[PDB]
């Protein structure tokens, strides 16, 4: 649990997140909780050129390491960590199906029992706000109060969990749910969903 | 036909089922018939970390190996084996197109002559029921009485055959049929299908 | 131009045709013209298990090599070779977008200038007929009289050219055209196409 | 910055452009600015057979290297270089989603903040014109006056930037935007877009 181990995993998560086709416009950003702030992917360096010595450390004040620029979308990583104390890893990306549902400005409702992996009966879509600003972070923070993933209108996805492995898995899982909403949405509207009672049983079960 | 050979193939089938993109939410489960019960993939271990010593053995009583937890979706593997005596391998997954057709609650009708690979003129969709419960298994069992694959509403697919190779092939084939239903369903409804007489000739031919 | 070189290329074309995702239900069949008949992929053996000693030779009488079963869909390979004397390689497959357009029973019209790669202003769809029968071959033969690729209703695609390389390329190219018809067909109908005059200029140009 | 280094990168860009699935009908063409003209991929040789000694040099007069045929779609590479003095690399391709939007003859509007990567609030679609002719080049030149990528009706995409890396990245990014337009276009029309004011803030920000 040395800095460098965490820096390798973030790099492995970038490489695996690209494997699954979740990191397409090279929009992916990965962060882990560390010390009193986080370890995050920097700006500029496309994943395959990424070395442990590239990962930037940002403190709880928001001050960063001298000589390294943090990702350009870093402050909502900090908002997610502050709003959800249990999160230890954050995943961001412009995966195409999530973003497609985020352009229609819709929540993804309980069309499948795995919807409960993010804490409830949906995956909400937070309102649009210029990237990198504080107003964007307020939206993310409000949205993650009772869910672990959220779409961000006209933009993409933020997923958070106990570690990188689950966070990656949750982001991947939201994409599949996304895709399923869009494919069935083209045929019928609304889409058949599981009732709130059914979703409370599944939640208990997990 | 030692335990360990069967444990490698299940592992190869997991790895190949991921190759084809049939195992996406890491929802895949593979089982083979063995002795008086089956050999199945356990819960927790994502496929690439899977070793022969991970495969769990569940007997016909439903009792499992001490110290190993069976997949969380194991009892409908047992229902499929009991309902279809000829099955020797079972494949389960949340492949995206199958699941998309399962959210609309529809059967996939004879839109293509390969529909006959699953025993008849369609691929039925069994009604929804909380995962892992006995009511879910009753649906699966009723659904596999005269077909070898079935969708499961709001959930995914169960495919069964004489061995792993064909079972994998059948599941893969149902996904392609699925995808074809959805792509043409967006354009026209209903979709043109082959008549029952045409499908009886193809069945005879196989 | 020994038998064995031709048997390797057919095998390479199977392996590459799978690379591009054109051979999905393991429906692919490849044939080359040889001597007074052809060299074709046999029945049973999935591509990766395929060895040079698997390729079957069928003569112009339709008699095959003792001890080897030809593909189950071999006689329309023979019809394509007889109808189009210039063809030296034939490619068949159930690629998903081609087959999707073949289930709607539609021709793919000149929506893109590459449509001219198959000889004219469209890719026709031959009427349905039980696989492997002579009535199916009559359709294929009529359809390839003035085109090099044809969809086959409720089934897939046959593409033919001067060698394996181009045949593979033509089949691949028809899939992309297919996909483009389906994606734009979901939005508008009819789809904008290039005029017959524009298509005669492009034909001259190739 | 020797000829040969530039010839390797063009070849690497072809190989990577195929990795991402941007070069499907083997329609891809890559060019870099060099001396008083450019270095471009030749006609005939499919990418994997491509060697440094294949790259053709075309001068500002349009005269080419003796014994090597330039790509068949080379003159709009020259139009892009002349119209956009800052471009040092050009990417062309028939990527399927771009081409799908180009068959409907539509611009891709600001449905996502990354639309600003190409200089403004859209990605325009230049009118159709027989490939390889001068009238086609006039369209491209007019279209790139104030944008860095343009669709070309009934055909595909041209993207241009400071180097190969960014050009490749921009083309890739237009495909994702394309795909997003098409997926949401099937559900609703028109599609929600970001206002011109929002897009002026994002532009300033980049
Ligand atoms: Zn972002
Ligand atoms: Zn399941
Ligand atoms: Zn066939
Ligand atoms: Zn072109």
């Amino acid at each position: 649990m040395e800095r460098n181990k965490l820096a390798r995993q973030i790099i492995d998560t970038c490489l695996e997140m690209t494997r699954l086709g979740l990191n397409q416009g090279t929009a992916g950003l990965v962060s882990v909780r560390y010390q009193d702030g986080m370890l995050i992917t920097p700006t500029g360096i496309p994943y395959e050129k990424l070395t442990e010595s590239h990962i930037v450390f940002i403190d709880g004040n928001g001050k960063h390491e001298e000589g390294k620029l943090p990702a350009s979308e870093w402050r909502f990583h900090m908002a997610a960590y502050q709003s959800r104390p249990d999160a230890n890893a954050v995943v961001h990306n412009h995966a195409v199906h999530c973003t497609a549902v985020s352009i229609l400005n819709r929540s993804i409702p309980a069309i499948h029992y795995m919807i409960a992996a993010a804490g409830g009966n949906s995956i909400p879509c937070a309102p649009y706000a210029t990237f990198g600003t504080r107003e964007l972070s307020e939206h993310v923070a409000l949205a993650l109060k009772n869910r672990k993933a959220t779409l961000l209108q006209h933009h993409g996805l933020i997923a958070c969990e106990v570690n990188l492995e689950k966070a990656l898995w949750l982001a991947h899982e939201v994409e599949v749910l996304a895709q399923l909403y869009l494919t069935t949405l083209a045929i019928t509207d609304p889409v058949p969903v599981l009732s709130d009672e059914e979703i409370a049983v599944v939640l208990e079960k997990f």
